[PDB]
């Protein structure tokens, strides 16, 4: 758990997921598992302690939000031809993104606290959380579709809550990436603060949520059987994006490095 | 008796005047106006069919200052207070019975249109938008600010994901806020809004421009049933969460709740 | 089993995989006759053919038109004469023919193409939902698009379907009933269109889309993927829509059926 830095408050039932506590600031193996390990410990807790309506908030304490995913590791693993080993990880992500989307097993209400830049995978887990907190300035997209990577932590799925199949269907392909203020335009984000208003703006959803919590648990129960973005469905998303990523030719695979390099 | 019904066989149009009994108490969807509303849809449901009219016209409004101010609040802390689960998923289940009628016409294909010229709250705001049409007039406020006392919303979250993201429909539900038929307009929740007192001549524009296409208004109601209709089941699923949720309502919120009784 | 293929005017770029379909080449009036819907579906199968043997990863299909119209929907002029024969057989052939063909653009072919409508004129009915079966919609300024056919009781295929992708199931409804039409502007911030370029840079918007696009060749593959296995419109289901509107179709009225006689006279 290195990897994270975890501020707990029982009393309120509040929990602190702060990302890159170890330090590119990237969904790392270690990372993942230690994120998907306090998930399922956490949400055991609370489903022992029986609470009811806990508030689970992921932000980051680096100058950036995440960098999405390991592309070290992509293009080692593509080079090496290890189909198995990147679909473990992928799958491992998508299991991470899923339980900030389905409240841990725990009907918590997760909020995505974004300071910083969020790109590919890291914007992914912003869209899987239920409230999404940006400061200015901050830029949050998929640039990676650029070098031919198609997005893998369950992007479509989690803008078509928020927008139409088509229009997320086309911020996918452009690469573009977006201002906070354009993305609360579009609908993507949900409240643009200023520098630093980051945490003063998730106390004030955190009030005005805990306000109503059989409300909230309700809706959750409702969103399960109705809208819900079903795992069976991720996983198998997930297939389709380890034949991509494996056909990747060394033209990408070099830009991946470069880039790695640069943000590194 | 709480209904003052106005029957047109003569162009199929039927108007559905809630709250006739009050000509004293509040205006809200009381046991016997649930009953006399889903008697009423029955009947005149098999009468369409067998008549085989096509394209009926049957329009839901009030002879209150109020559209509609939601459940029977009165009703339910009783209920709730004895513990009577039963009757208290009985009234739910008949609820969600009479609001699905106006969403899928009756069952004989009918164009439901809401009339909207004062508040509709809780239960009201769900009656109007489980019509086909919403026409309201300036100045008139709808909501579901009972999520305040921690009152879950029915059918708010079927309808309303119909007009607008699941998302936004999801922070809709619990904000508890109110909202002008202009905004609403602008939301994409209202059809028409038109100043005061020409609610009525609103209505008769739309039944004018439906009626000239009453085979296209029937094919369309066809494909809707085969695609994004919302499911009888899906919404008696829901009253189980509604039911469970509201029969946890703390003594606080029943107080709250009766006060709003007297005041209303 | 490659068979013959002059209602088209095709240019193809085998070089770039990018291949251009231009309706009403042999131009009465510019709508899906029974020879245009046969000339596009026989082409959609050859071409198609060709991408999934060669394993070409995301070409790109225009469907343009060279009438100063795009295109003004179903044949009227068939409808009127089938209706009144009451000739339910060959008028569910034609609405199913018609399915296959915009049902093929919704899903590039059947191999993973790219579909661009380029709409620099009028798309009326059928015109209008052709363009709106594509992935990109790419219109110039003053152009009109609707569905007022209902306005004489025709039902509008897929419209519905399709709109839903663009748009709430509610608005699609609304615009399905109302019987207007809309300019390329008002489409764009509706999100029913894509861009809107000022008259005559309608290709040059296109050759845009695809060469940007043709940087993300195997994103665009598994975007696809994901389509077919998510929110793609199951064409069973556009099929089963046709049986609806068939039978609608078989019940106009002699005034909407001499509305639509004076209507092909009008536009020819």
């Amino acid at each position: 758990g290195s990897t994270l830095r975890i501020i707990e408050e029982p009393q309120r039932d509040v929990y602190w997921i702060h990302m890159h506590a170890d330090l590119r600031a990237c969904f790392s193996t270690r990372l993942v598992d230690d994120i998907t390990g306090y998930q399922t410990n956490l949400g055991q807790r609370l489903n022992t302690a029986g609470v009811l309506a806990p508030h689970v908030v992921l932000a980051s304490d680096s100058d950036v939000f995440n960098l999405g995913g390991d592309l070290a590791l992509f293009c080692q693993l593509i080079r090496e031809g290890d189909r198995a080993r990147l679909l473990d990880y992928a799958q491992r992500c998508v299991r991470g993104v899923h339980a900030f989307h389905v409240g841990l097993g725990a009907r918590a209400h997760s909020i995505a606290l974004v300071q910083g830049n969020a790109l590919g995978g890291g914007f992914e887990a912003a869209l899987s959380c239920h409230t999404i907190i940006a400061e200015e300035g901050v830029m949050m997209g998929l640039p990676e579709v650029l070098f031919d990577l198609f997005p893998g932590m369950g992007a479509y799925s989690f803008m078509c809550q928020r927008i139409s199949a088509h229009l997320a269907q086309k911020i996918m392909l452009e690469g573009n990436l977006y201002s906070a203020e354009q993305l609360l335009g579009m609908g993507l984000v949900d409240r643009v603060v200023p520098r630093g208003q980051g945490v003063a703006a998730v106390e004030q959803v955190i009030r005005e949520s805990k306000r109503t919590p059989h409300a909230w648990a309700a809706m959750q129960q409702v969103r399960e059987m109705t809208t819900a973005v079903p795992l069976e469905e991720m996983m198998r998303i997930t297939e389709i994006w380890v034949d991509t990523a494996m056909q990747l030719g060394e033209k990408s695979l070099r830009t991946m490095d470069r880039l790695v390099r640069a943000q590194s």
